[PDB]
């Protein structure tokens, strides 16, 4: 029953100000899992579990999206320490994120693109019909199981309750924040995430994020570094306007001309990823 019987610990895969995540192993089926560490003194935003319980606002978050769909990373369980929570999470092996992955291949094929983008898409869905938003969707926070050509979110440490009233605060990454966070501190969950979803299909196409400051943003001219579609352009330009009501309904981005006859996951594992080049 404590953590310590039910799992072995490895060592560190990874960390930051949102937590420190272990390799670990399920001793009962020796399934692999991540272990994250949360400390008490760190939280800033708590939750309620439907029993009543005052825990991490990423619990809860977690708890809601992690039913069966793959498309995000899934709590195993958890625990309560002293000072700490600690999360058991899935682990996919081999694994790798997104970032990794980009800086590895350089700028993806549109192909490849297409495929991961609307993975993240169909994930990102499923988190707001769970009554999720993640307010963090970046290279960073996409994994991916390399055997099934299967990507999933993960760190709900920046998230909140799908709500559809303004948001006014924001923690996550600003270089993915949209125009009207910058200037005026105010957003919309769904249109917010729209936005960060275009900042990330051109880092998946072009190899780096298109602005590094405020002024960029605010700006919202779109330069495009590397050979890029039309329609790809196109689809990134929409999801990059500069006022909420411009941008595309996830609907209208999934019907887009650049969307279709997306690859199957191990259609994609096969013909991206199961190889040395
Ligand atoms: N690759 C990588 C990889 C990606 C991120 C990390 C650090 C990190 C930081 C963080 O604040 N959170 N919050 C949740 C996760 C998480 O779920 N990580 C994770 C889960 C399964 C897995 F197989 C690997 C990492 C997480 N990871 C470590 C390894």
């Amino acid at each position: 029953e404590p953590l310590e019987s039910q799992y072995q610990v490895g060592p560190l895969l990874g960390s930051g100000g949102f937590g420190s995540v272990y390799s670990g192993i399920r001793v009962s089926d020796n399934l692999p899992v991540a272990i994250k560490h949360v400390e008490k003194d760190r939280i800033s935003d708590w939750g309620e579990l439907p029993n009543g319980t005052r825990v991490p606002m990423e619990v809860v978050l977690l708890k809601k999206v992690s039913s069966g769909f793959s498309g995000v990373i899934r709590l195993l369980d958890w625990f309560e320490r002293p000072d700490s929570f600690v999360l058991i999470l899935e682990r996919p092996e081999p694994v790798q994120d997104l970032f990794d992955f980009i800086t590895e291949r350089g700028a993806l094929q549109e192909e490849l693109a297409r495929s991961f983008f609307w993975q993240v898409l169909e994930a990102v869905r499923h988190c707001h019909n769970c009554g999720v938003l993640h307010r963090d969707i970046k290279d960073e926070n996409i994994l991916i199981d390399l055997n099934r050509g299967e990507l999933k979110l993960i760190d709900f440490g920046s998230g909140a309750l799908l709500k559809d009233t303004v948001y006014t605060d924001f923690d996550g990454t600003r270089v993915y924040s949209p125009p009207e966070w910058i200037r005026y501190h105010r957003y919309h969950g769904r249109s917010a995430a729209v936005w960060s979803l275009g900042i990330l299909l051109y880092d998946m196409v072009c190899g780096d994020i298109p602005f590094e400051h405020d002024e960029e943003i605010i700006r919202g001219q779109v330069f495009f570094r590397q050979r890029v579609s039309s329609e790809c352009q196109h689809l990134i330009r929409w999801c990059l306007a500069l006022r909420p009501s411009d941008r595309p309904t996830f609907e209208e981005i999934q019907n887009h001309p650049w969307m279709q006859d997306v690859l199957l996951p191990q259609e994609t594992a096969e013909i991206h990823l199961h190889s040395l080049s």
